């Protein structure tokens, strides 16, 4: 188990989008953003890799390594300090996403946690939940897919700590997303993203699906909430990768050419739930999918279950 990197209380990330619709890249600011947020992305990637290795079986040391890393950032109060707002709110988005990665890794490995590790990590995850939630108390923070992604960390924290009030908080975020889906499947705030409209519909679907899967672990069937809406959105995404005609028309721009990757791996879960699974065959074939922000290997979790059976 390698030594965990430093976990700073603060995040000083800088945005890279240079248009109002947030679909034009400043490649220099992007590259400088990937360097300022490197410790966060690398922490996420490691705890997800450790959790995946634990889930293969006969590797309890991997699960304990995840918990050593999580405990270390809990003890240093990582990400509980100041959030810089420069160019946009990329710092808050990184606190949302990294909370999600840490919470998922804990949810997957917590069977191996010592009692002190439980107290440290769960207190940290619940504080991250409160901090990330409070960000959205300002109504000028528009609740697009970043709001839905905020639900990932809150929900994995809720399930892992058996905190029903946090569970209901995540439910409100999930339901807010489902409620935003229009009758034809559009999410208007993501359709405003021009050439990235398909991309952002794809990445808005991912946290909703994952939250619904986690809810199954608590005995709740969130997939039935306004049943029909999530399928409409998910089918548009699959259709879009097959034929971007609809996204071209609805968004007013030719979609960037892209193939499903990483967070697109929500399809690994949803193809087992949909009334029309074969629509997702081509996205499924683009796998396997890995996203630390969603707990790691989505292809394997969809068939194994999110939380491996403890030895």
């Amino acid at each position: 188990c390698p030594a965990p990197p430093p976990g700073s209380p603060d995040i000083r990330a800088i945005g890279y989008y240079t248009d109002a619709a947030r679909s034009v890249i400043d490649p220099r600011l992007k590259t400088q953003n990937d360097a300022a947020v490197k410790p966060l992305n690398a922490f996420a990637a490691h705890v997800a890799k450790f959790a995946d290795a634990y889930a293969k079986g006969a590797d309890e040391a991997a699960g304990r390594c995840a918990l050593t890393w999580l405990d270390a950032w809990a003890r240093s109060g990582a990400m509980l300090g100041r959030m810089a707002h420069v160019n946009n709110d990329q710092s808050d988005y990184m606190r949302q996403w990294t909370h999600g990665a840490a919470a998922m890794a804990y949810l997957r490995t917590q069977a191996l946690a010592s009692e002190q590790q439980r107290t440290d990590i769960e207190t940290w995850l619940k504080r991250l939940s409160a901090a990330n939630l409070a960000y959205w108390d300002n109504p000028k923070h528009k609740r697009n897919l970043h709001y839905y992604w905020t639900g990932v960390g809150i929900m994995a924290t809720a399930v892992a700590t058996r905190d029903d009030t946090l569970l209901n908080t995540a439910q409100g975020i999930y339901r807010a997303g489902i409620d935003a889906i229009e009758p034809d499947g559009r999410l208007p705030m993501e359709m405003a993203r021009k050439r990235l409209a398909l991309h952002y519909h794809d990445y808005a679907t991912a946290p909703l699906v994952l939250m619904a899967e986690m809810a199954r672990l608590q005995g709740e069937d969130w997939y039935t909430y306004r049943q029909g809406a999530l399928e409409r959105l998910a089918a548009r995404v699959a259709d879009g990768y097959r034929d971007p005609s609809w996204f071209n028309t609805q968004s007013g721009a030719v979609q960037e050419t892209a193939t499903p990757k990483a967070s697109s791996g929500w399809v690994e879960f949803y193809r087992l739930r949909s009334p029309d699974p074969m629509r997702f065959d081509a996205m499924h074939a683009a796998g396997p999918f890995q996203d630390p922000r969603m707990g790691g290997n989505l292809t394997l979790m969809a068939q194994e279950g999110i939380v491996p059976l403890p030895q």
